[PDB]
């Protein structure tokens, strides 16, 4: 057991040998955010180990409300959740590996660290995987907008494991100056979060955000306070009239009870899809994770300045577009667009919050009328429709990020986008078929890398080859002395210095550098 025990301040814990890899798992890194520790910031691990800790039990998944899974009761995982899963390479030769840290997925509201495979990167070999599990739905990131309930519960929940990270990660022989942070969706836009923190790079020395960045409009979101108190009229907690006193009462609730309320949020199939999501922190809440606009933030030039690497896929808006596809037997669900669109673009788009009544309106008929034109809502014009949800929900935060790091910052700032659809992915899931081609959807280039259930267990010919290339651009990204980046035979170009955008397009047999005026 020399390989598989590991020396932490709290003791000693043993791992399990994996044959390829050896994994130590459930490795608390804060107290339990359970009773009077609920929506509060995370307290450091403080217990000491009198015996051997027992690492090889896989992950649990934070208690949420997911999306994914089937039926009407859509609760799994548990609120002592606060985790990190370690995996290390298998190697009589080597060691001391390079680190990527990892933050999952899944909107701010569900998934988790086990639902993101590592066999591929630990086949590959070339780093040492440490999985981030933390606060999600109501549990991480409700929020009254004051300095009782300020919120970000699962942002400071992440920056306390990167904490963990760089205090411990060499007794399992990483290389803590050698962190590469990646995620994606949410938790690509967490990592952006993450690096947007003044002292960044006392953490990590490189970031990469996977379809989800700090500038998308479900990440930072306006309304929350409202949604705060209508939590707690479905709970039991309607006499409450502040927030000190919202808390109390929703603290007396079991945590089931509040995550399944978030059911109460959801007023299509799961939209809007992130009713719980960071927010900007009041500047009297101390601990505060962000208090200005993430915009104003990297104009000011105080943030990590490290290599960053921002991407998107040419069909992203397919999470969630494609659940407009899913038939019924009076028809299918897009067909409600016709009358709907009004009501509910605002919440599928995400500007509910941030405009009057009558401003919404009008952009509704102005996106309606760019994207659509005098089509009526059918399964003919999904392909625009799901075009409009790429633009809004992924692509144009992705450009607006760039614009602005390349501006403002002085780090390298770098940029792929990826065309090449799988047999399957998410859309399948969402419309629930396979007779329709929805092309490269949210999470076909992240699923080679952290291999998944939604995805196709075996992957083609030049998927084999895309995985490699992908997981080996981490790798050397994580150990890159210059802050360069490299992705298979093409050297990605910095967008510091470039009147245009310097975009890397990926595709099924190659790579190019590309330049634009604006995203294709």
């Amino acid at each position: 057991d020399d390989p598989l025990l590991v020396q932490l301040p709290q003791g000693v814990l043993r791992g399990r040998d994996n044959g390829s890899y050896y994994s130590y798992e459930s490795i608390p890194y804060a107290e339990p955010p359970t009773g009077d520790l609920r929506f509060e910031a995370p307290e450091p691990y403080k217990q000491k180990w009198s015996d051997i800790f027992d690492a090889t039990k896989t992950p649990v998944a934070c208690l949420q409300w997911d999306q994914f899974t089937p039926g009407a009761n859509k609760l799994v995982g548990e609120e002592d959740c606060l985790t990190v899963s370690v995996y290390k390479p298998k190697n009589s030769k080597r060691n001391s590996f390079p680190v990527v840290a990892h933050i999952h997925g899944g909107a701010f509201m569900f998934g988790a660290a086990w639902q993101n495979g590592h066999e591929n990167v630990m086949r590959e070999g070339k780093f040492i995987l440490v999985k981030i599990s933390y606060r999600l739905g109501p549990l991480g990131f409700l929020s009254t907008g004051d300095r009782d309930l300020p919120g970000n519960y699962g942002l400071k929940d992440q920056r306390l494991a990167l904490k963990w990270i760089k205090q411990n990660i060499a007794s399992f022989g990483g290389e803590p100056q050698n962190v590469l942070l990646v995620g994606h969706s949410a938790g690509g836009a967490s990592v952006h979060l993450q690096m947007l923190r003044e002292d960044f790079g006392q953490l990590a020395k490189a970031a990469f955000s996977f379809s989800g960045n700090a500038l998308d409009p479900w990440v930072i979101q306006k309304g929350a306070r409202e949604r705060a108190f209508e939590l707690g009229r479905s709970v039991g907690c309607e006499s409450a009239e502040d927030s000190a006193s919202l808390k109390k009462c929703l603290k007396s609730k079991p945590a089931s009870e509040l995550v399944t309320a978030v059911r109460k949020f959801l007023i299509f199939s799961y939209v809007p899809f992130a009713p719980f999501s960071p927010v900007l922190e009041p500047s009297d809440a101390p601990g505060a994770f962000i208090t200005q606009d993430p915009r104003d933030v990297i104009k000011s030039g105080k943030f990590g300045q490290v290599p960053w690497a921002v991407s998107y896929v040419t069909e992203d808006g397919g999470y969630n577009a494609a659940l407009l596809l899913k038939e019924r037997k009076s028809g299918v669900v897009i067909d409600d667009l016709n009358e709907r669109w009004l009501e509910l673009a605002p919440y599928l788009l995400f500007y509910r919050d941030t405009k009057t009544k009558k401003d919404m309106d009008d952009y509704s008929r102005k996106i309606k009328q760019e994207y659509i034109g005098n089509q009526r809502f059918d399964i003919g014009s999904y392909s625009e429709l799901q075009r409009l949800f790429t633009d809004i929900l992924f692509k144009n935060g992705t450009q607006e990020s760039l614009d602005l790091h390349r501006k403002y910052g002085k780090s390298p700032v770098y940029a792929y986008v990826y065309d090449n659809p799988a047999e399957k992915g998410i859309a399948q899931v969402l419309a629930n078929r396979t007779d329709y081609d929805f092309g490269t959807v949210h999470g076909d280039d992240y699923s080679l890398i952290f291999e998944n259930s939604v995805r196709d267990v075996e992957m083609r010919p030049d998927e084999q080859i895309i995985s490699r290339n992908f997981i080996n651009m981490l790798a050397d990204f994580a150990s890159s002395d210059d802050g360069s980046l490299k992705y298979g035979e093409c050297d990605f170009k910095d967008n510091v210095g470039s009147e245009k955008f310097q975009l890397l397009a990926i595709y099924t047999d190659g790579c190019q550098n590309r330049q634009h005026v604006e995203f294709p």
